[PDB]
């Protein structure tokens, strides 16, 4: 019944700048919670690779997290998540939690009418993983899958509030508002900029799946199972980011995106 | 990135009959499970014995459901939970969960105006459980504990739709009502039987948090982290209930609570 205060961070790996919007969602769901967070931006994007060099790749981020002492690491990306998180999850004694089963659980105990909608990039939707995720769990879904190519340049132009943005969205997402859809899943994890564009054009009766924080969901429940949580007494003291790119385009970016003012951005190498 | 199909059941052990209520929740989010329960009522209550004699049943009532097959354990009731869940959780390979932490957190992602209330027996008030569990987390919450004796006595004759039940509570719950509570813990498991009256005294801005409803939503998780998931291909095919006590008073009491007719009891013998 001893419950330990853990004031380690939580890693979170991302080859490139998507994965803030999940650190975002972490700062307002885990507020006492230290993060790390690394953005392989030199590598970016991971997706075109072969799983070699992608399984490479994630560890080399992995193992500089680990390194700066990690207790649990969100992999925030797609790629990595499909092609290595099971290999590090069965390496590491700490917790590994991707972005693709908590979106998609979600979406399973939203959904009413059971017609799904997924968006994100085509080779998000090509991989099928979360139409085959979906229809694992329930096989009477009706699993739409919409790519949406424009929607990440636009968001990290930082343009996702401009009219360039509302039309590519508009025009984009057209053919998917007669599905009759009540759930859609934000595949992309640089899709949550735009959910205010997004949530108009499919309209209030759509229930839009931020897979992002649905992750950060689990997170919570694991630190509890775990033994891992930090304590309210000593709140979050440390928000450090680390980036193998530019690290002032990359603090340009995470700024805008997070609003809380000025962050910590720092360049290191990786392999 | 390999799913694994496992029908094996989900064991949960009980002193008595209120974890049929987290049985029941598990019927309903987790359609396609296998269950397997055990309810020690020769032996109910563990709440007044001696540490070692409590985690002594709960590791009989383990040890029979592990043998039985069980992929993962729910520690059903409360005395099992804060005294034998740590031993046995670090001693088994399966994945083990209790009716406390996940109420709590849920309790503190509810409440707005922080004031918290938690309504249990006598026992589980008296140990603090609850308060101390939700103040570790936000310590700034005023938490109001009160113990509801006949509470367990009213659902365990099946008489929680009677004016009997009406007014037992309606008048326990007095006292509750003028401490501005947004949010209500049912801190105990026979206390879902009694959740409309409880809601109707409290009032309808009073937000009603199940521990063992909250429990299998982490369950749910714990499924899909462990991998351990059985597929909606197989369906749950699979429920039996075990108790030491009557198997004939145990079967009345859970054919009520369930509402789904008839159902496969079993007695049997431990220890």
């Amino acid at each position: 019944m001893i419950r330990l205060t853990d004031n380690r961070p939580i890693g979170f790996i991302d080859s490139g700048v998507g994965g803030l919007t999940v650190v975002k969602e972490a700062l307002k769901q885990l507020p006492n919670e230290n993060i790390l967070f690394v953005g392989d931006t030199a590598r970016c994007p991971y997706g075109p690779r072969p799983a070699e060099q992608v399984i490479q790749y994630t560890w080399e981020m992995t193992d500089y997290l680990v390194e700066q002492g990690i207790k649990m690491l969100v992999i925030a990306c797609n790629t990595a998540t499909a092609v290595a998180l099971e290999e590090i999850k069965a390496a590491l004694s700490i917790p590994v939690i991707g972005v693709i089963l908590p979106g998609t659980r979600a979406a399973v105990k939203k959904t009413q009418n059971k017609q799904v909608g997924i968006i994100g990039t085509i080779g998000t939707v090509k991989s099928q993983a979360y139409e085959k995720a979906l229809k694992e769990k329930v096989p009477e879904l009706t699993v739409t899958s919409l790519a949406c190519p424009k929607f990440v340049s636009v968001v990290e132009s930082n343009e996702y509030h401009s009219s360039v943005a509302k039309k590519i969205v508009a025009e984009t997402l057209a053919p998917l508002t007669t599905k009759k859809i009540d759930t859609l899943i934000l595949g992309c994890t640089h899709y949550p900029l735009l959910r205010p564009i997004i949530q108009n054009v499919m309209g209030e009766n759509v229930q839009l799946i931020d897979s992002g924080a649905e992750t950060v969901g689990e997170v919570s429940m694991l630190l509890d199972y775990f033994n891992l949580s930090n304590s309210p007494q000593n709140g979050r003291t440390l928000c450090q980011f680390y980036t193998t790119g530019s690290a002032k385009l990359f603090e340009e970016i995470a700024e805008d995106w997070l609003g809380i003012g000025h962050l910590n951005v720092e360049h290191i190498e990786l392999g």
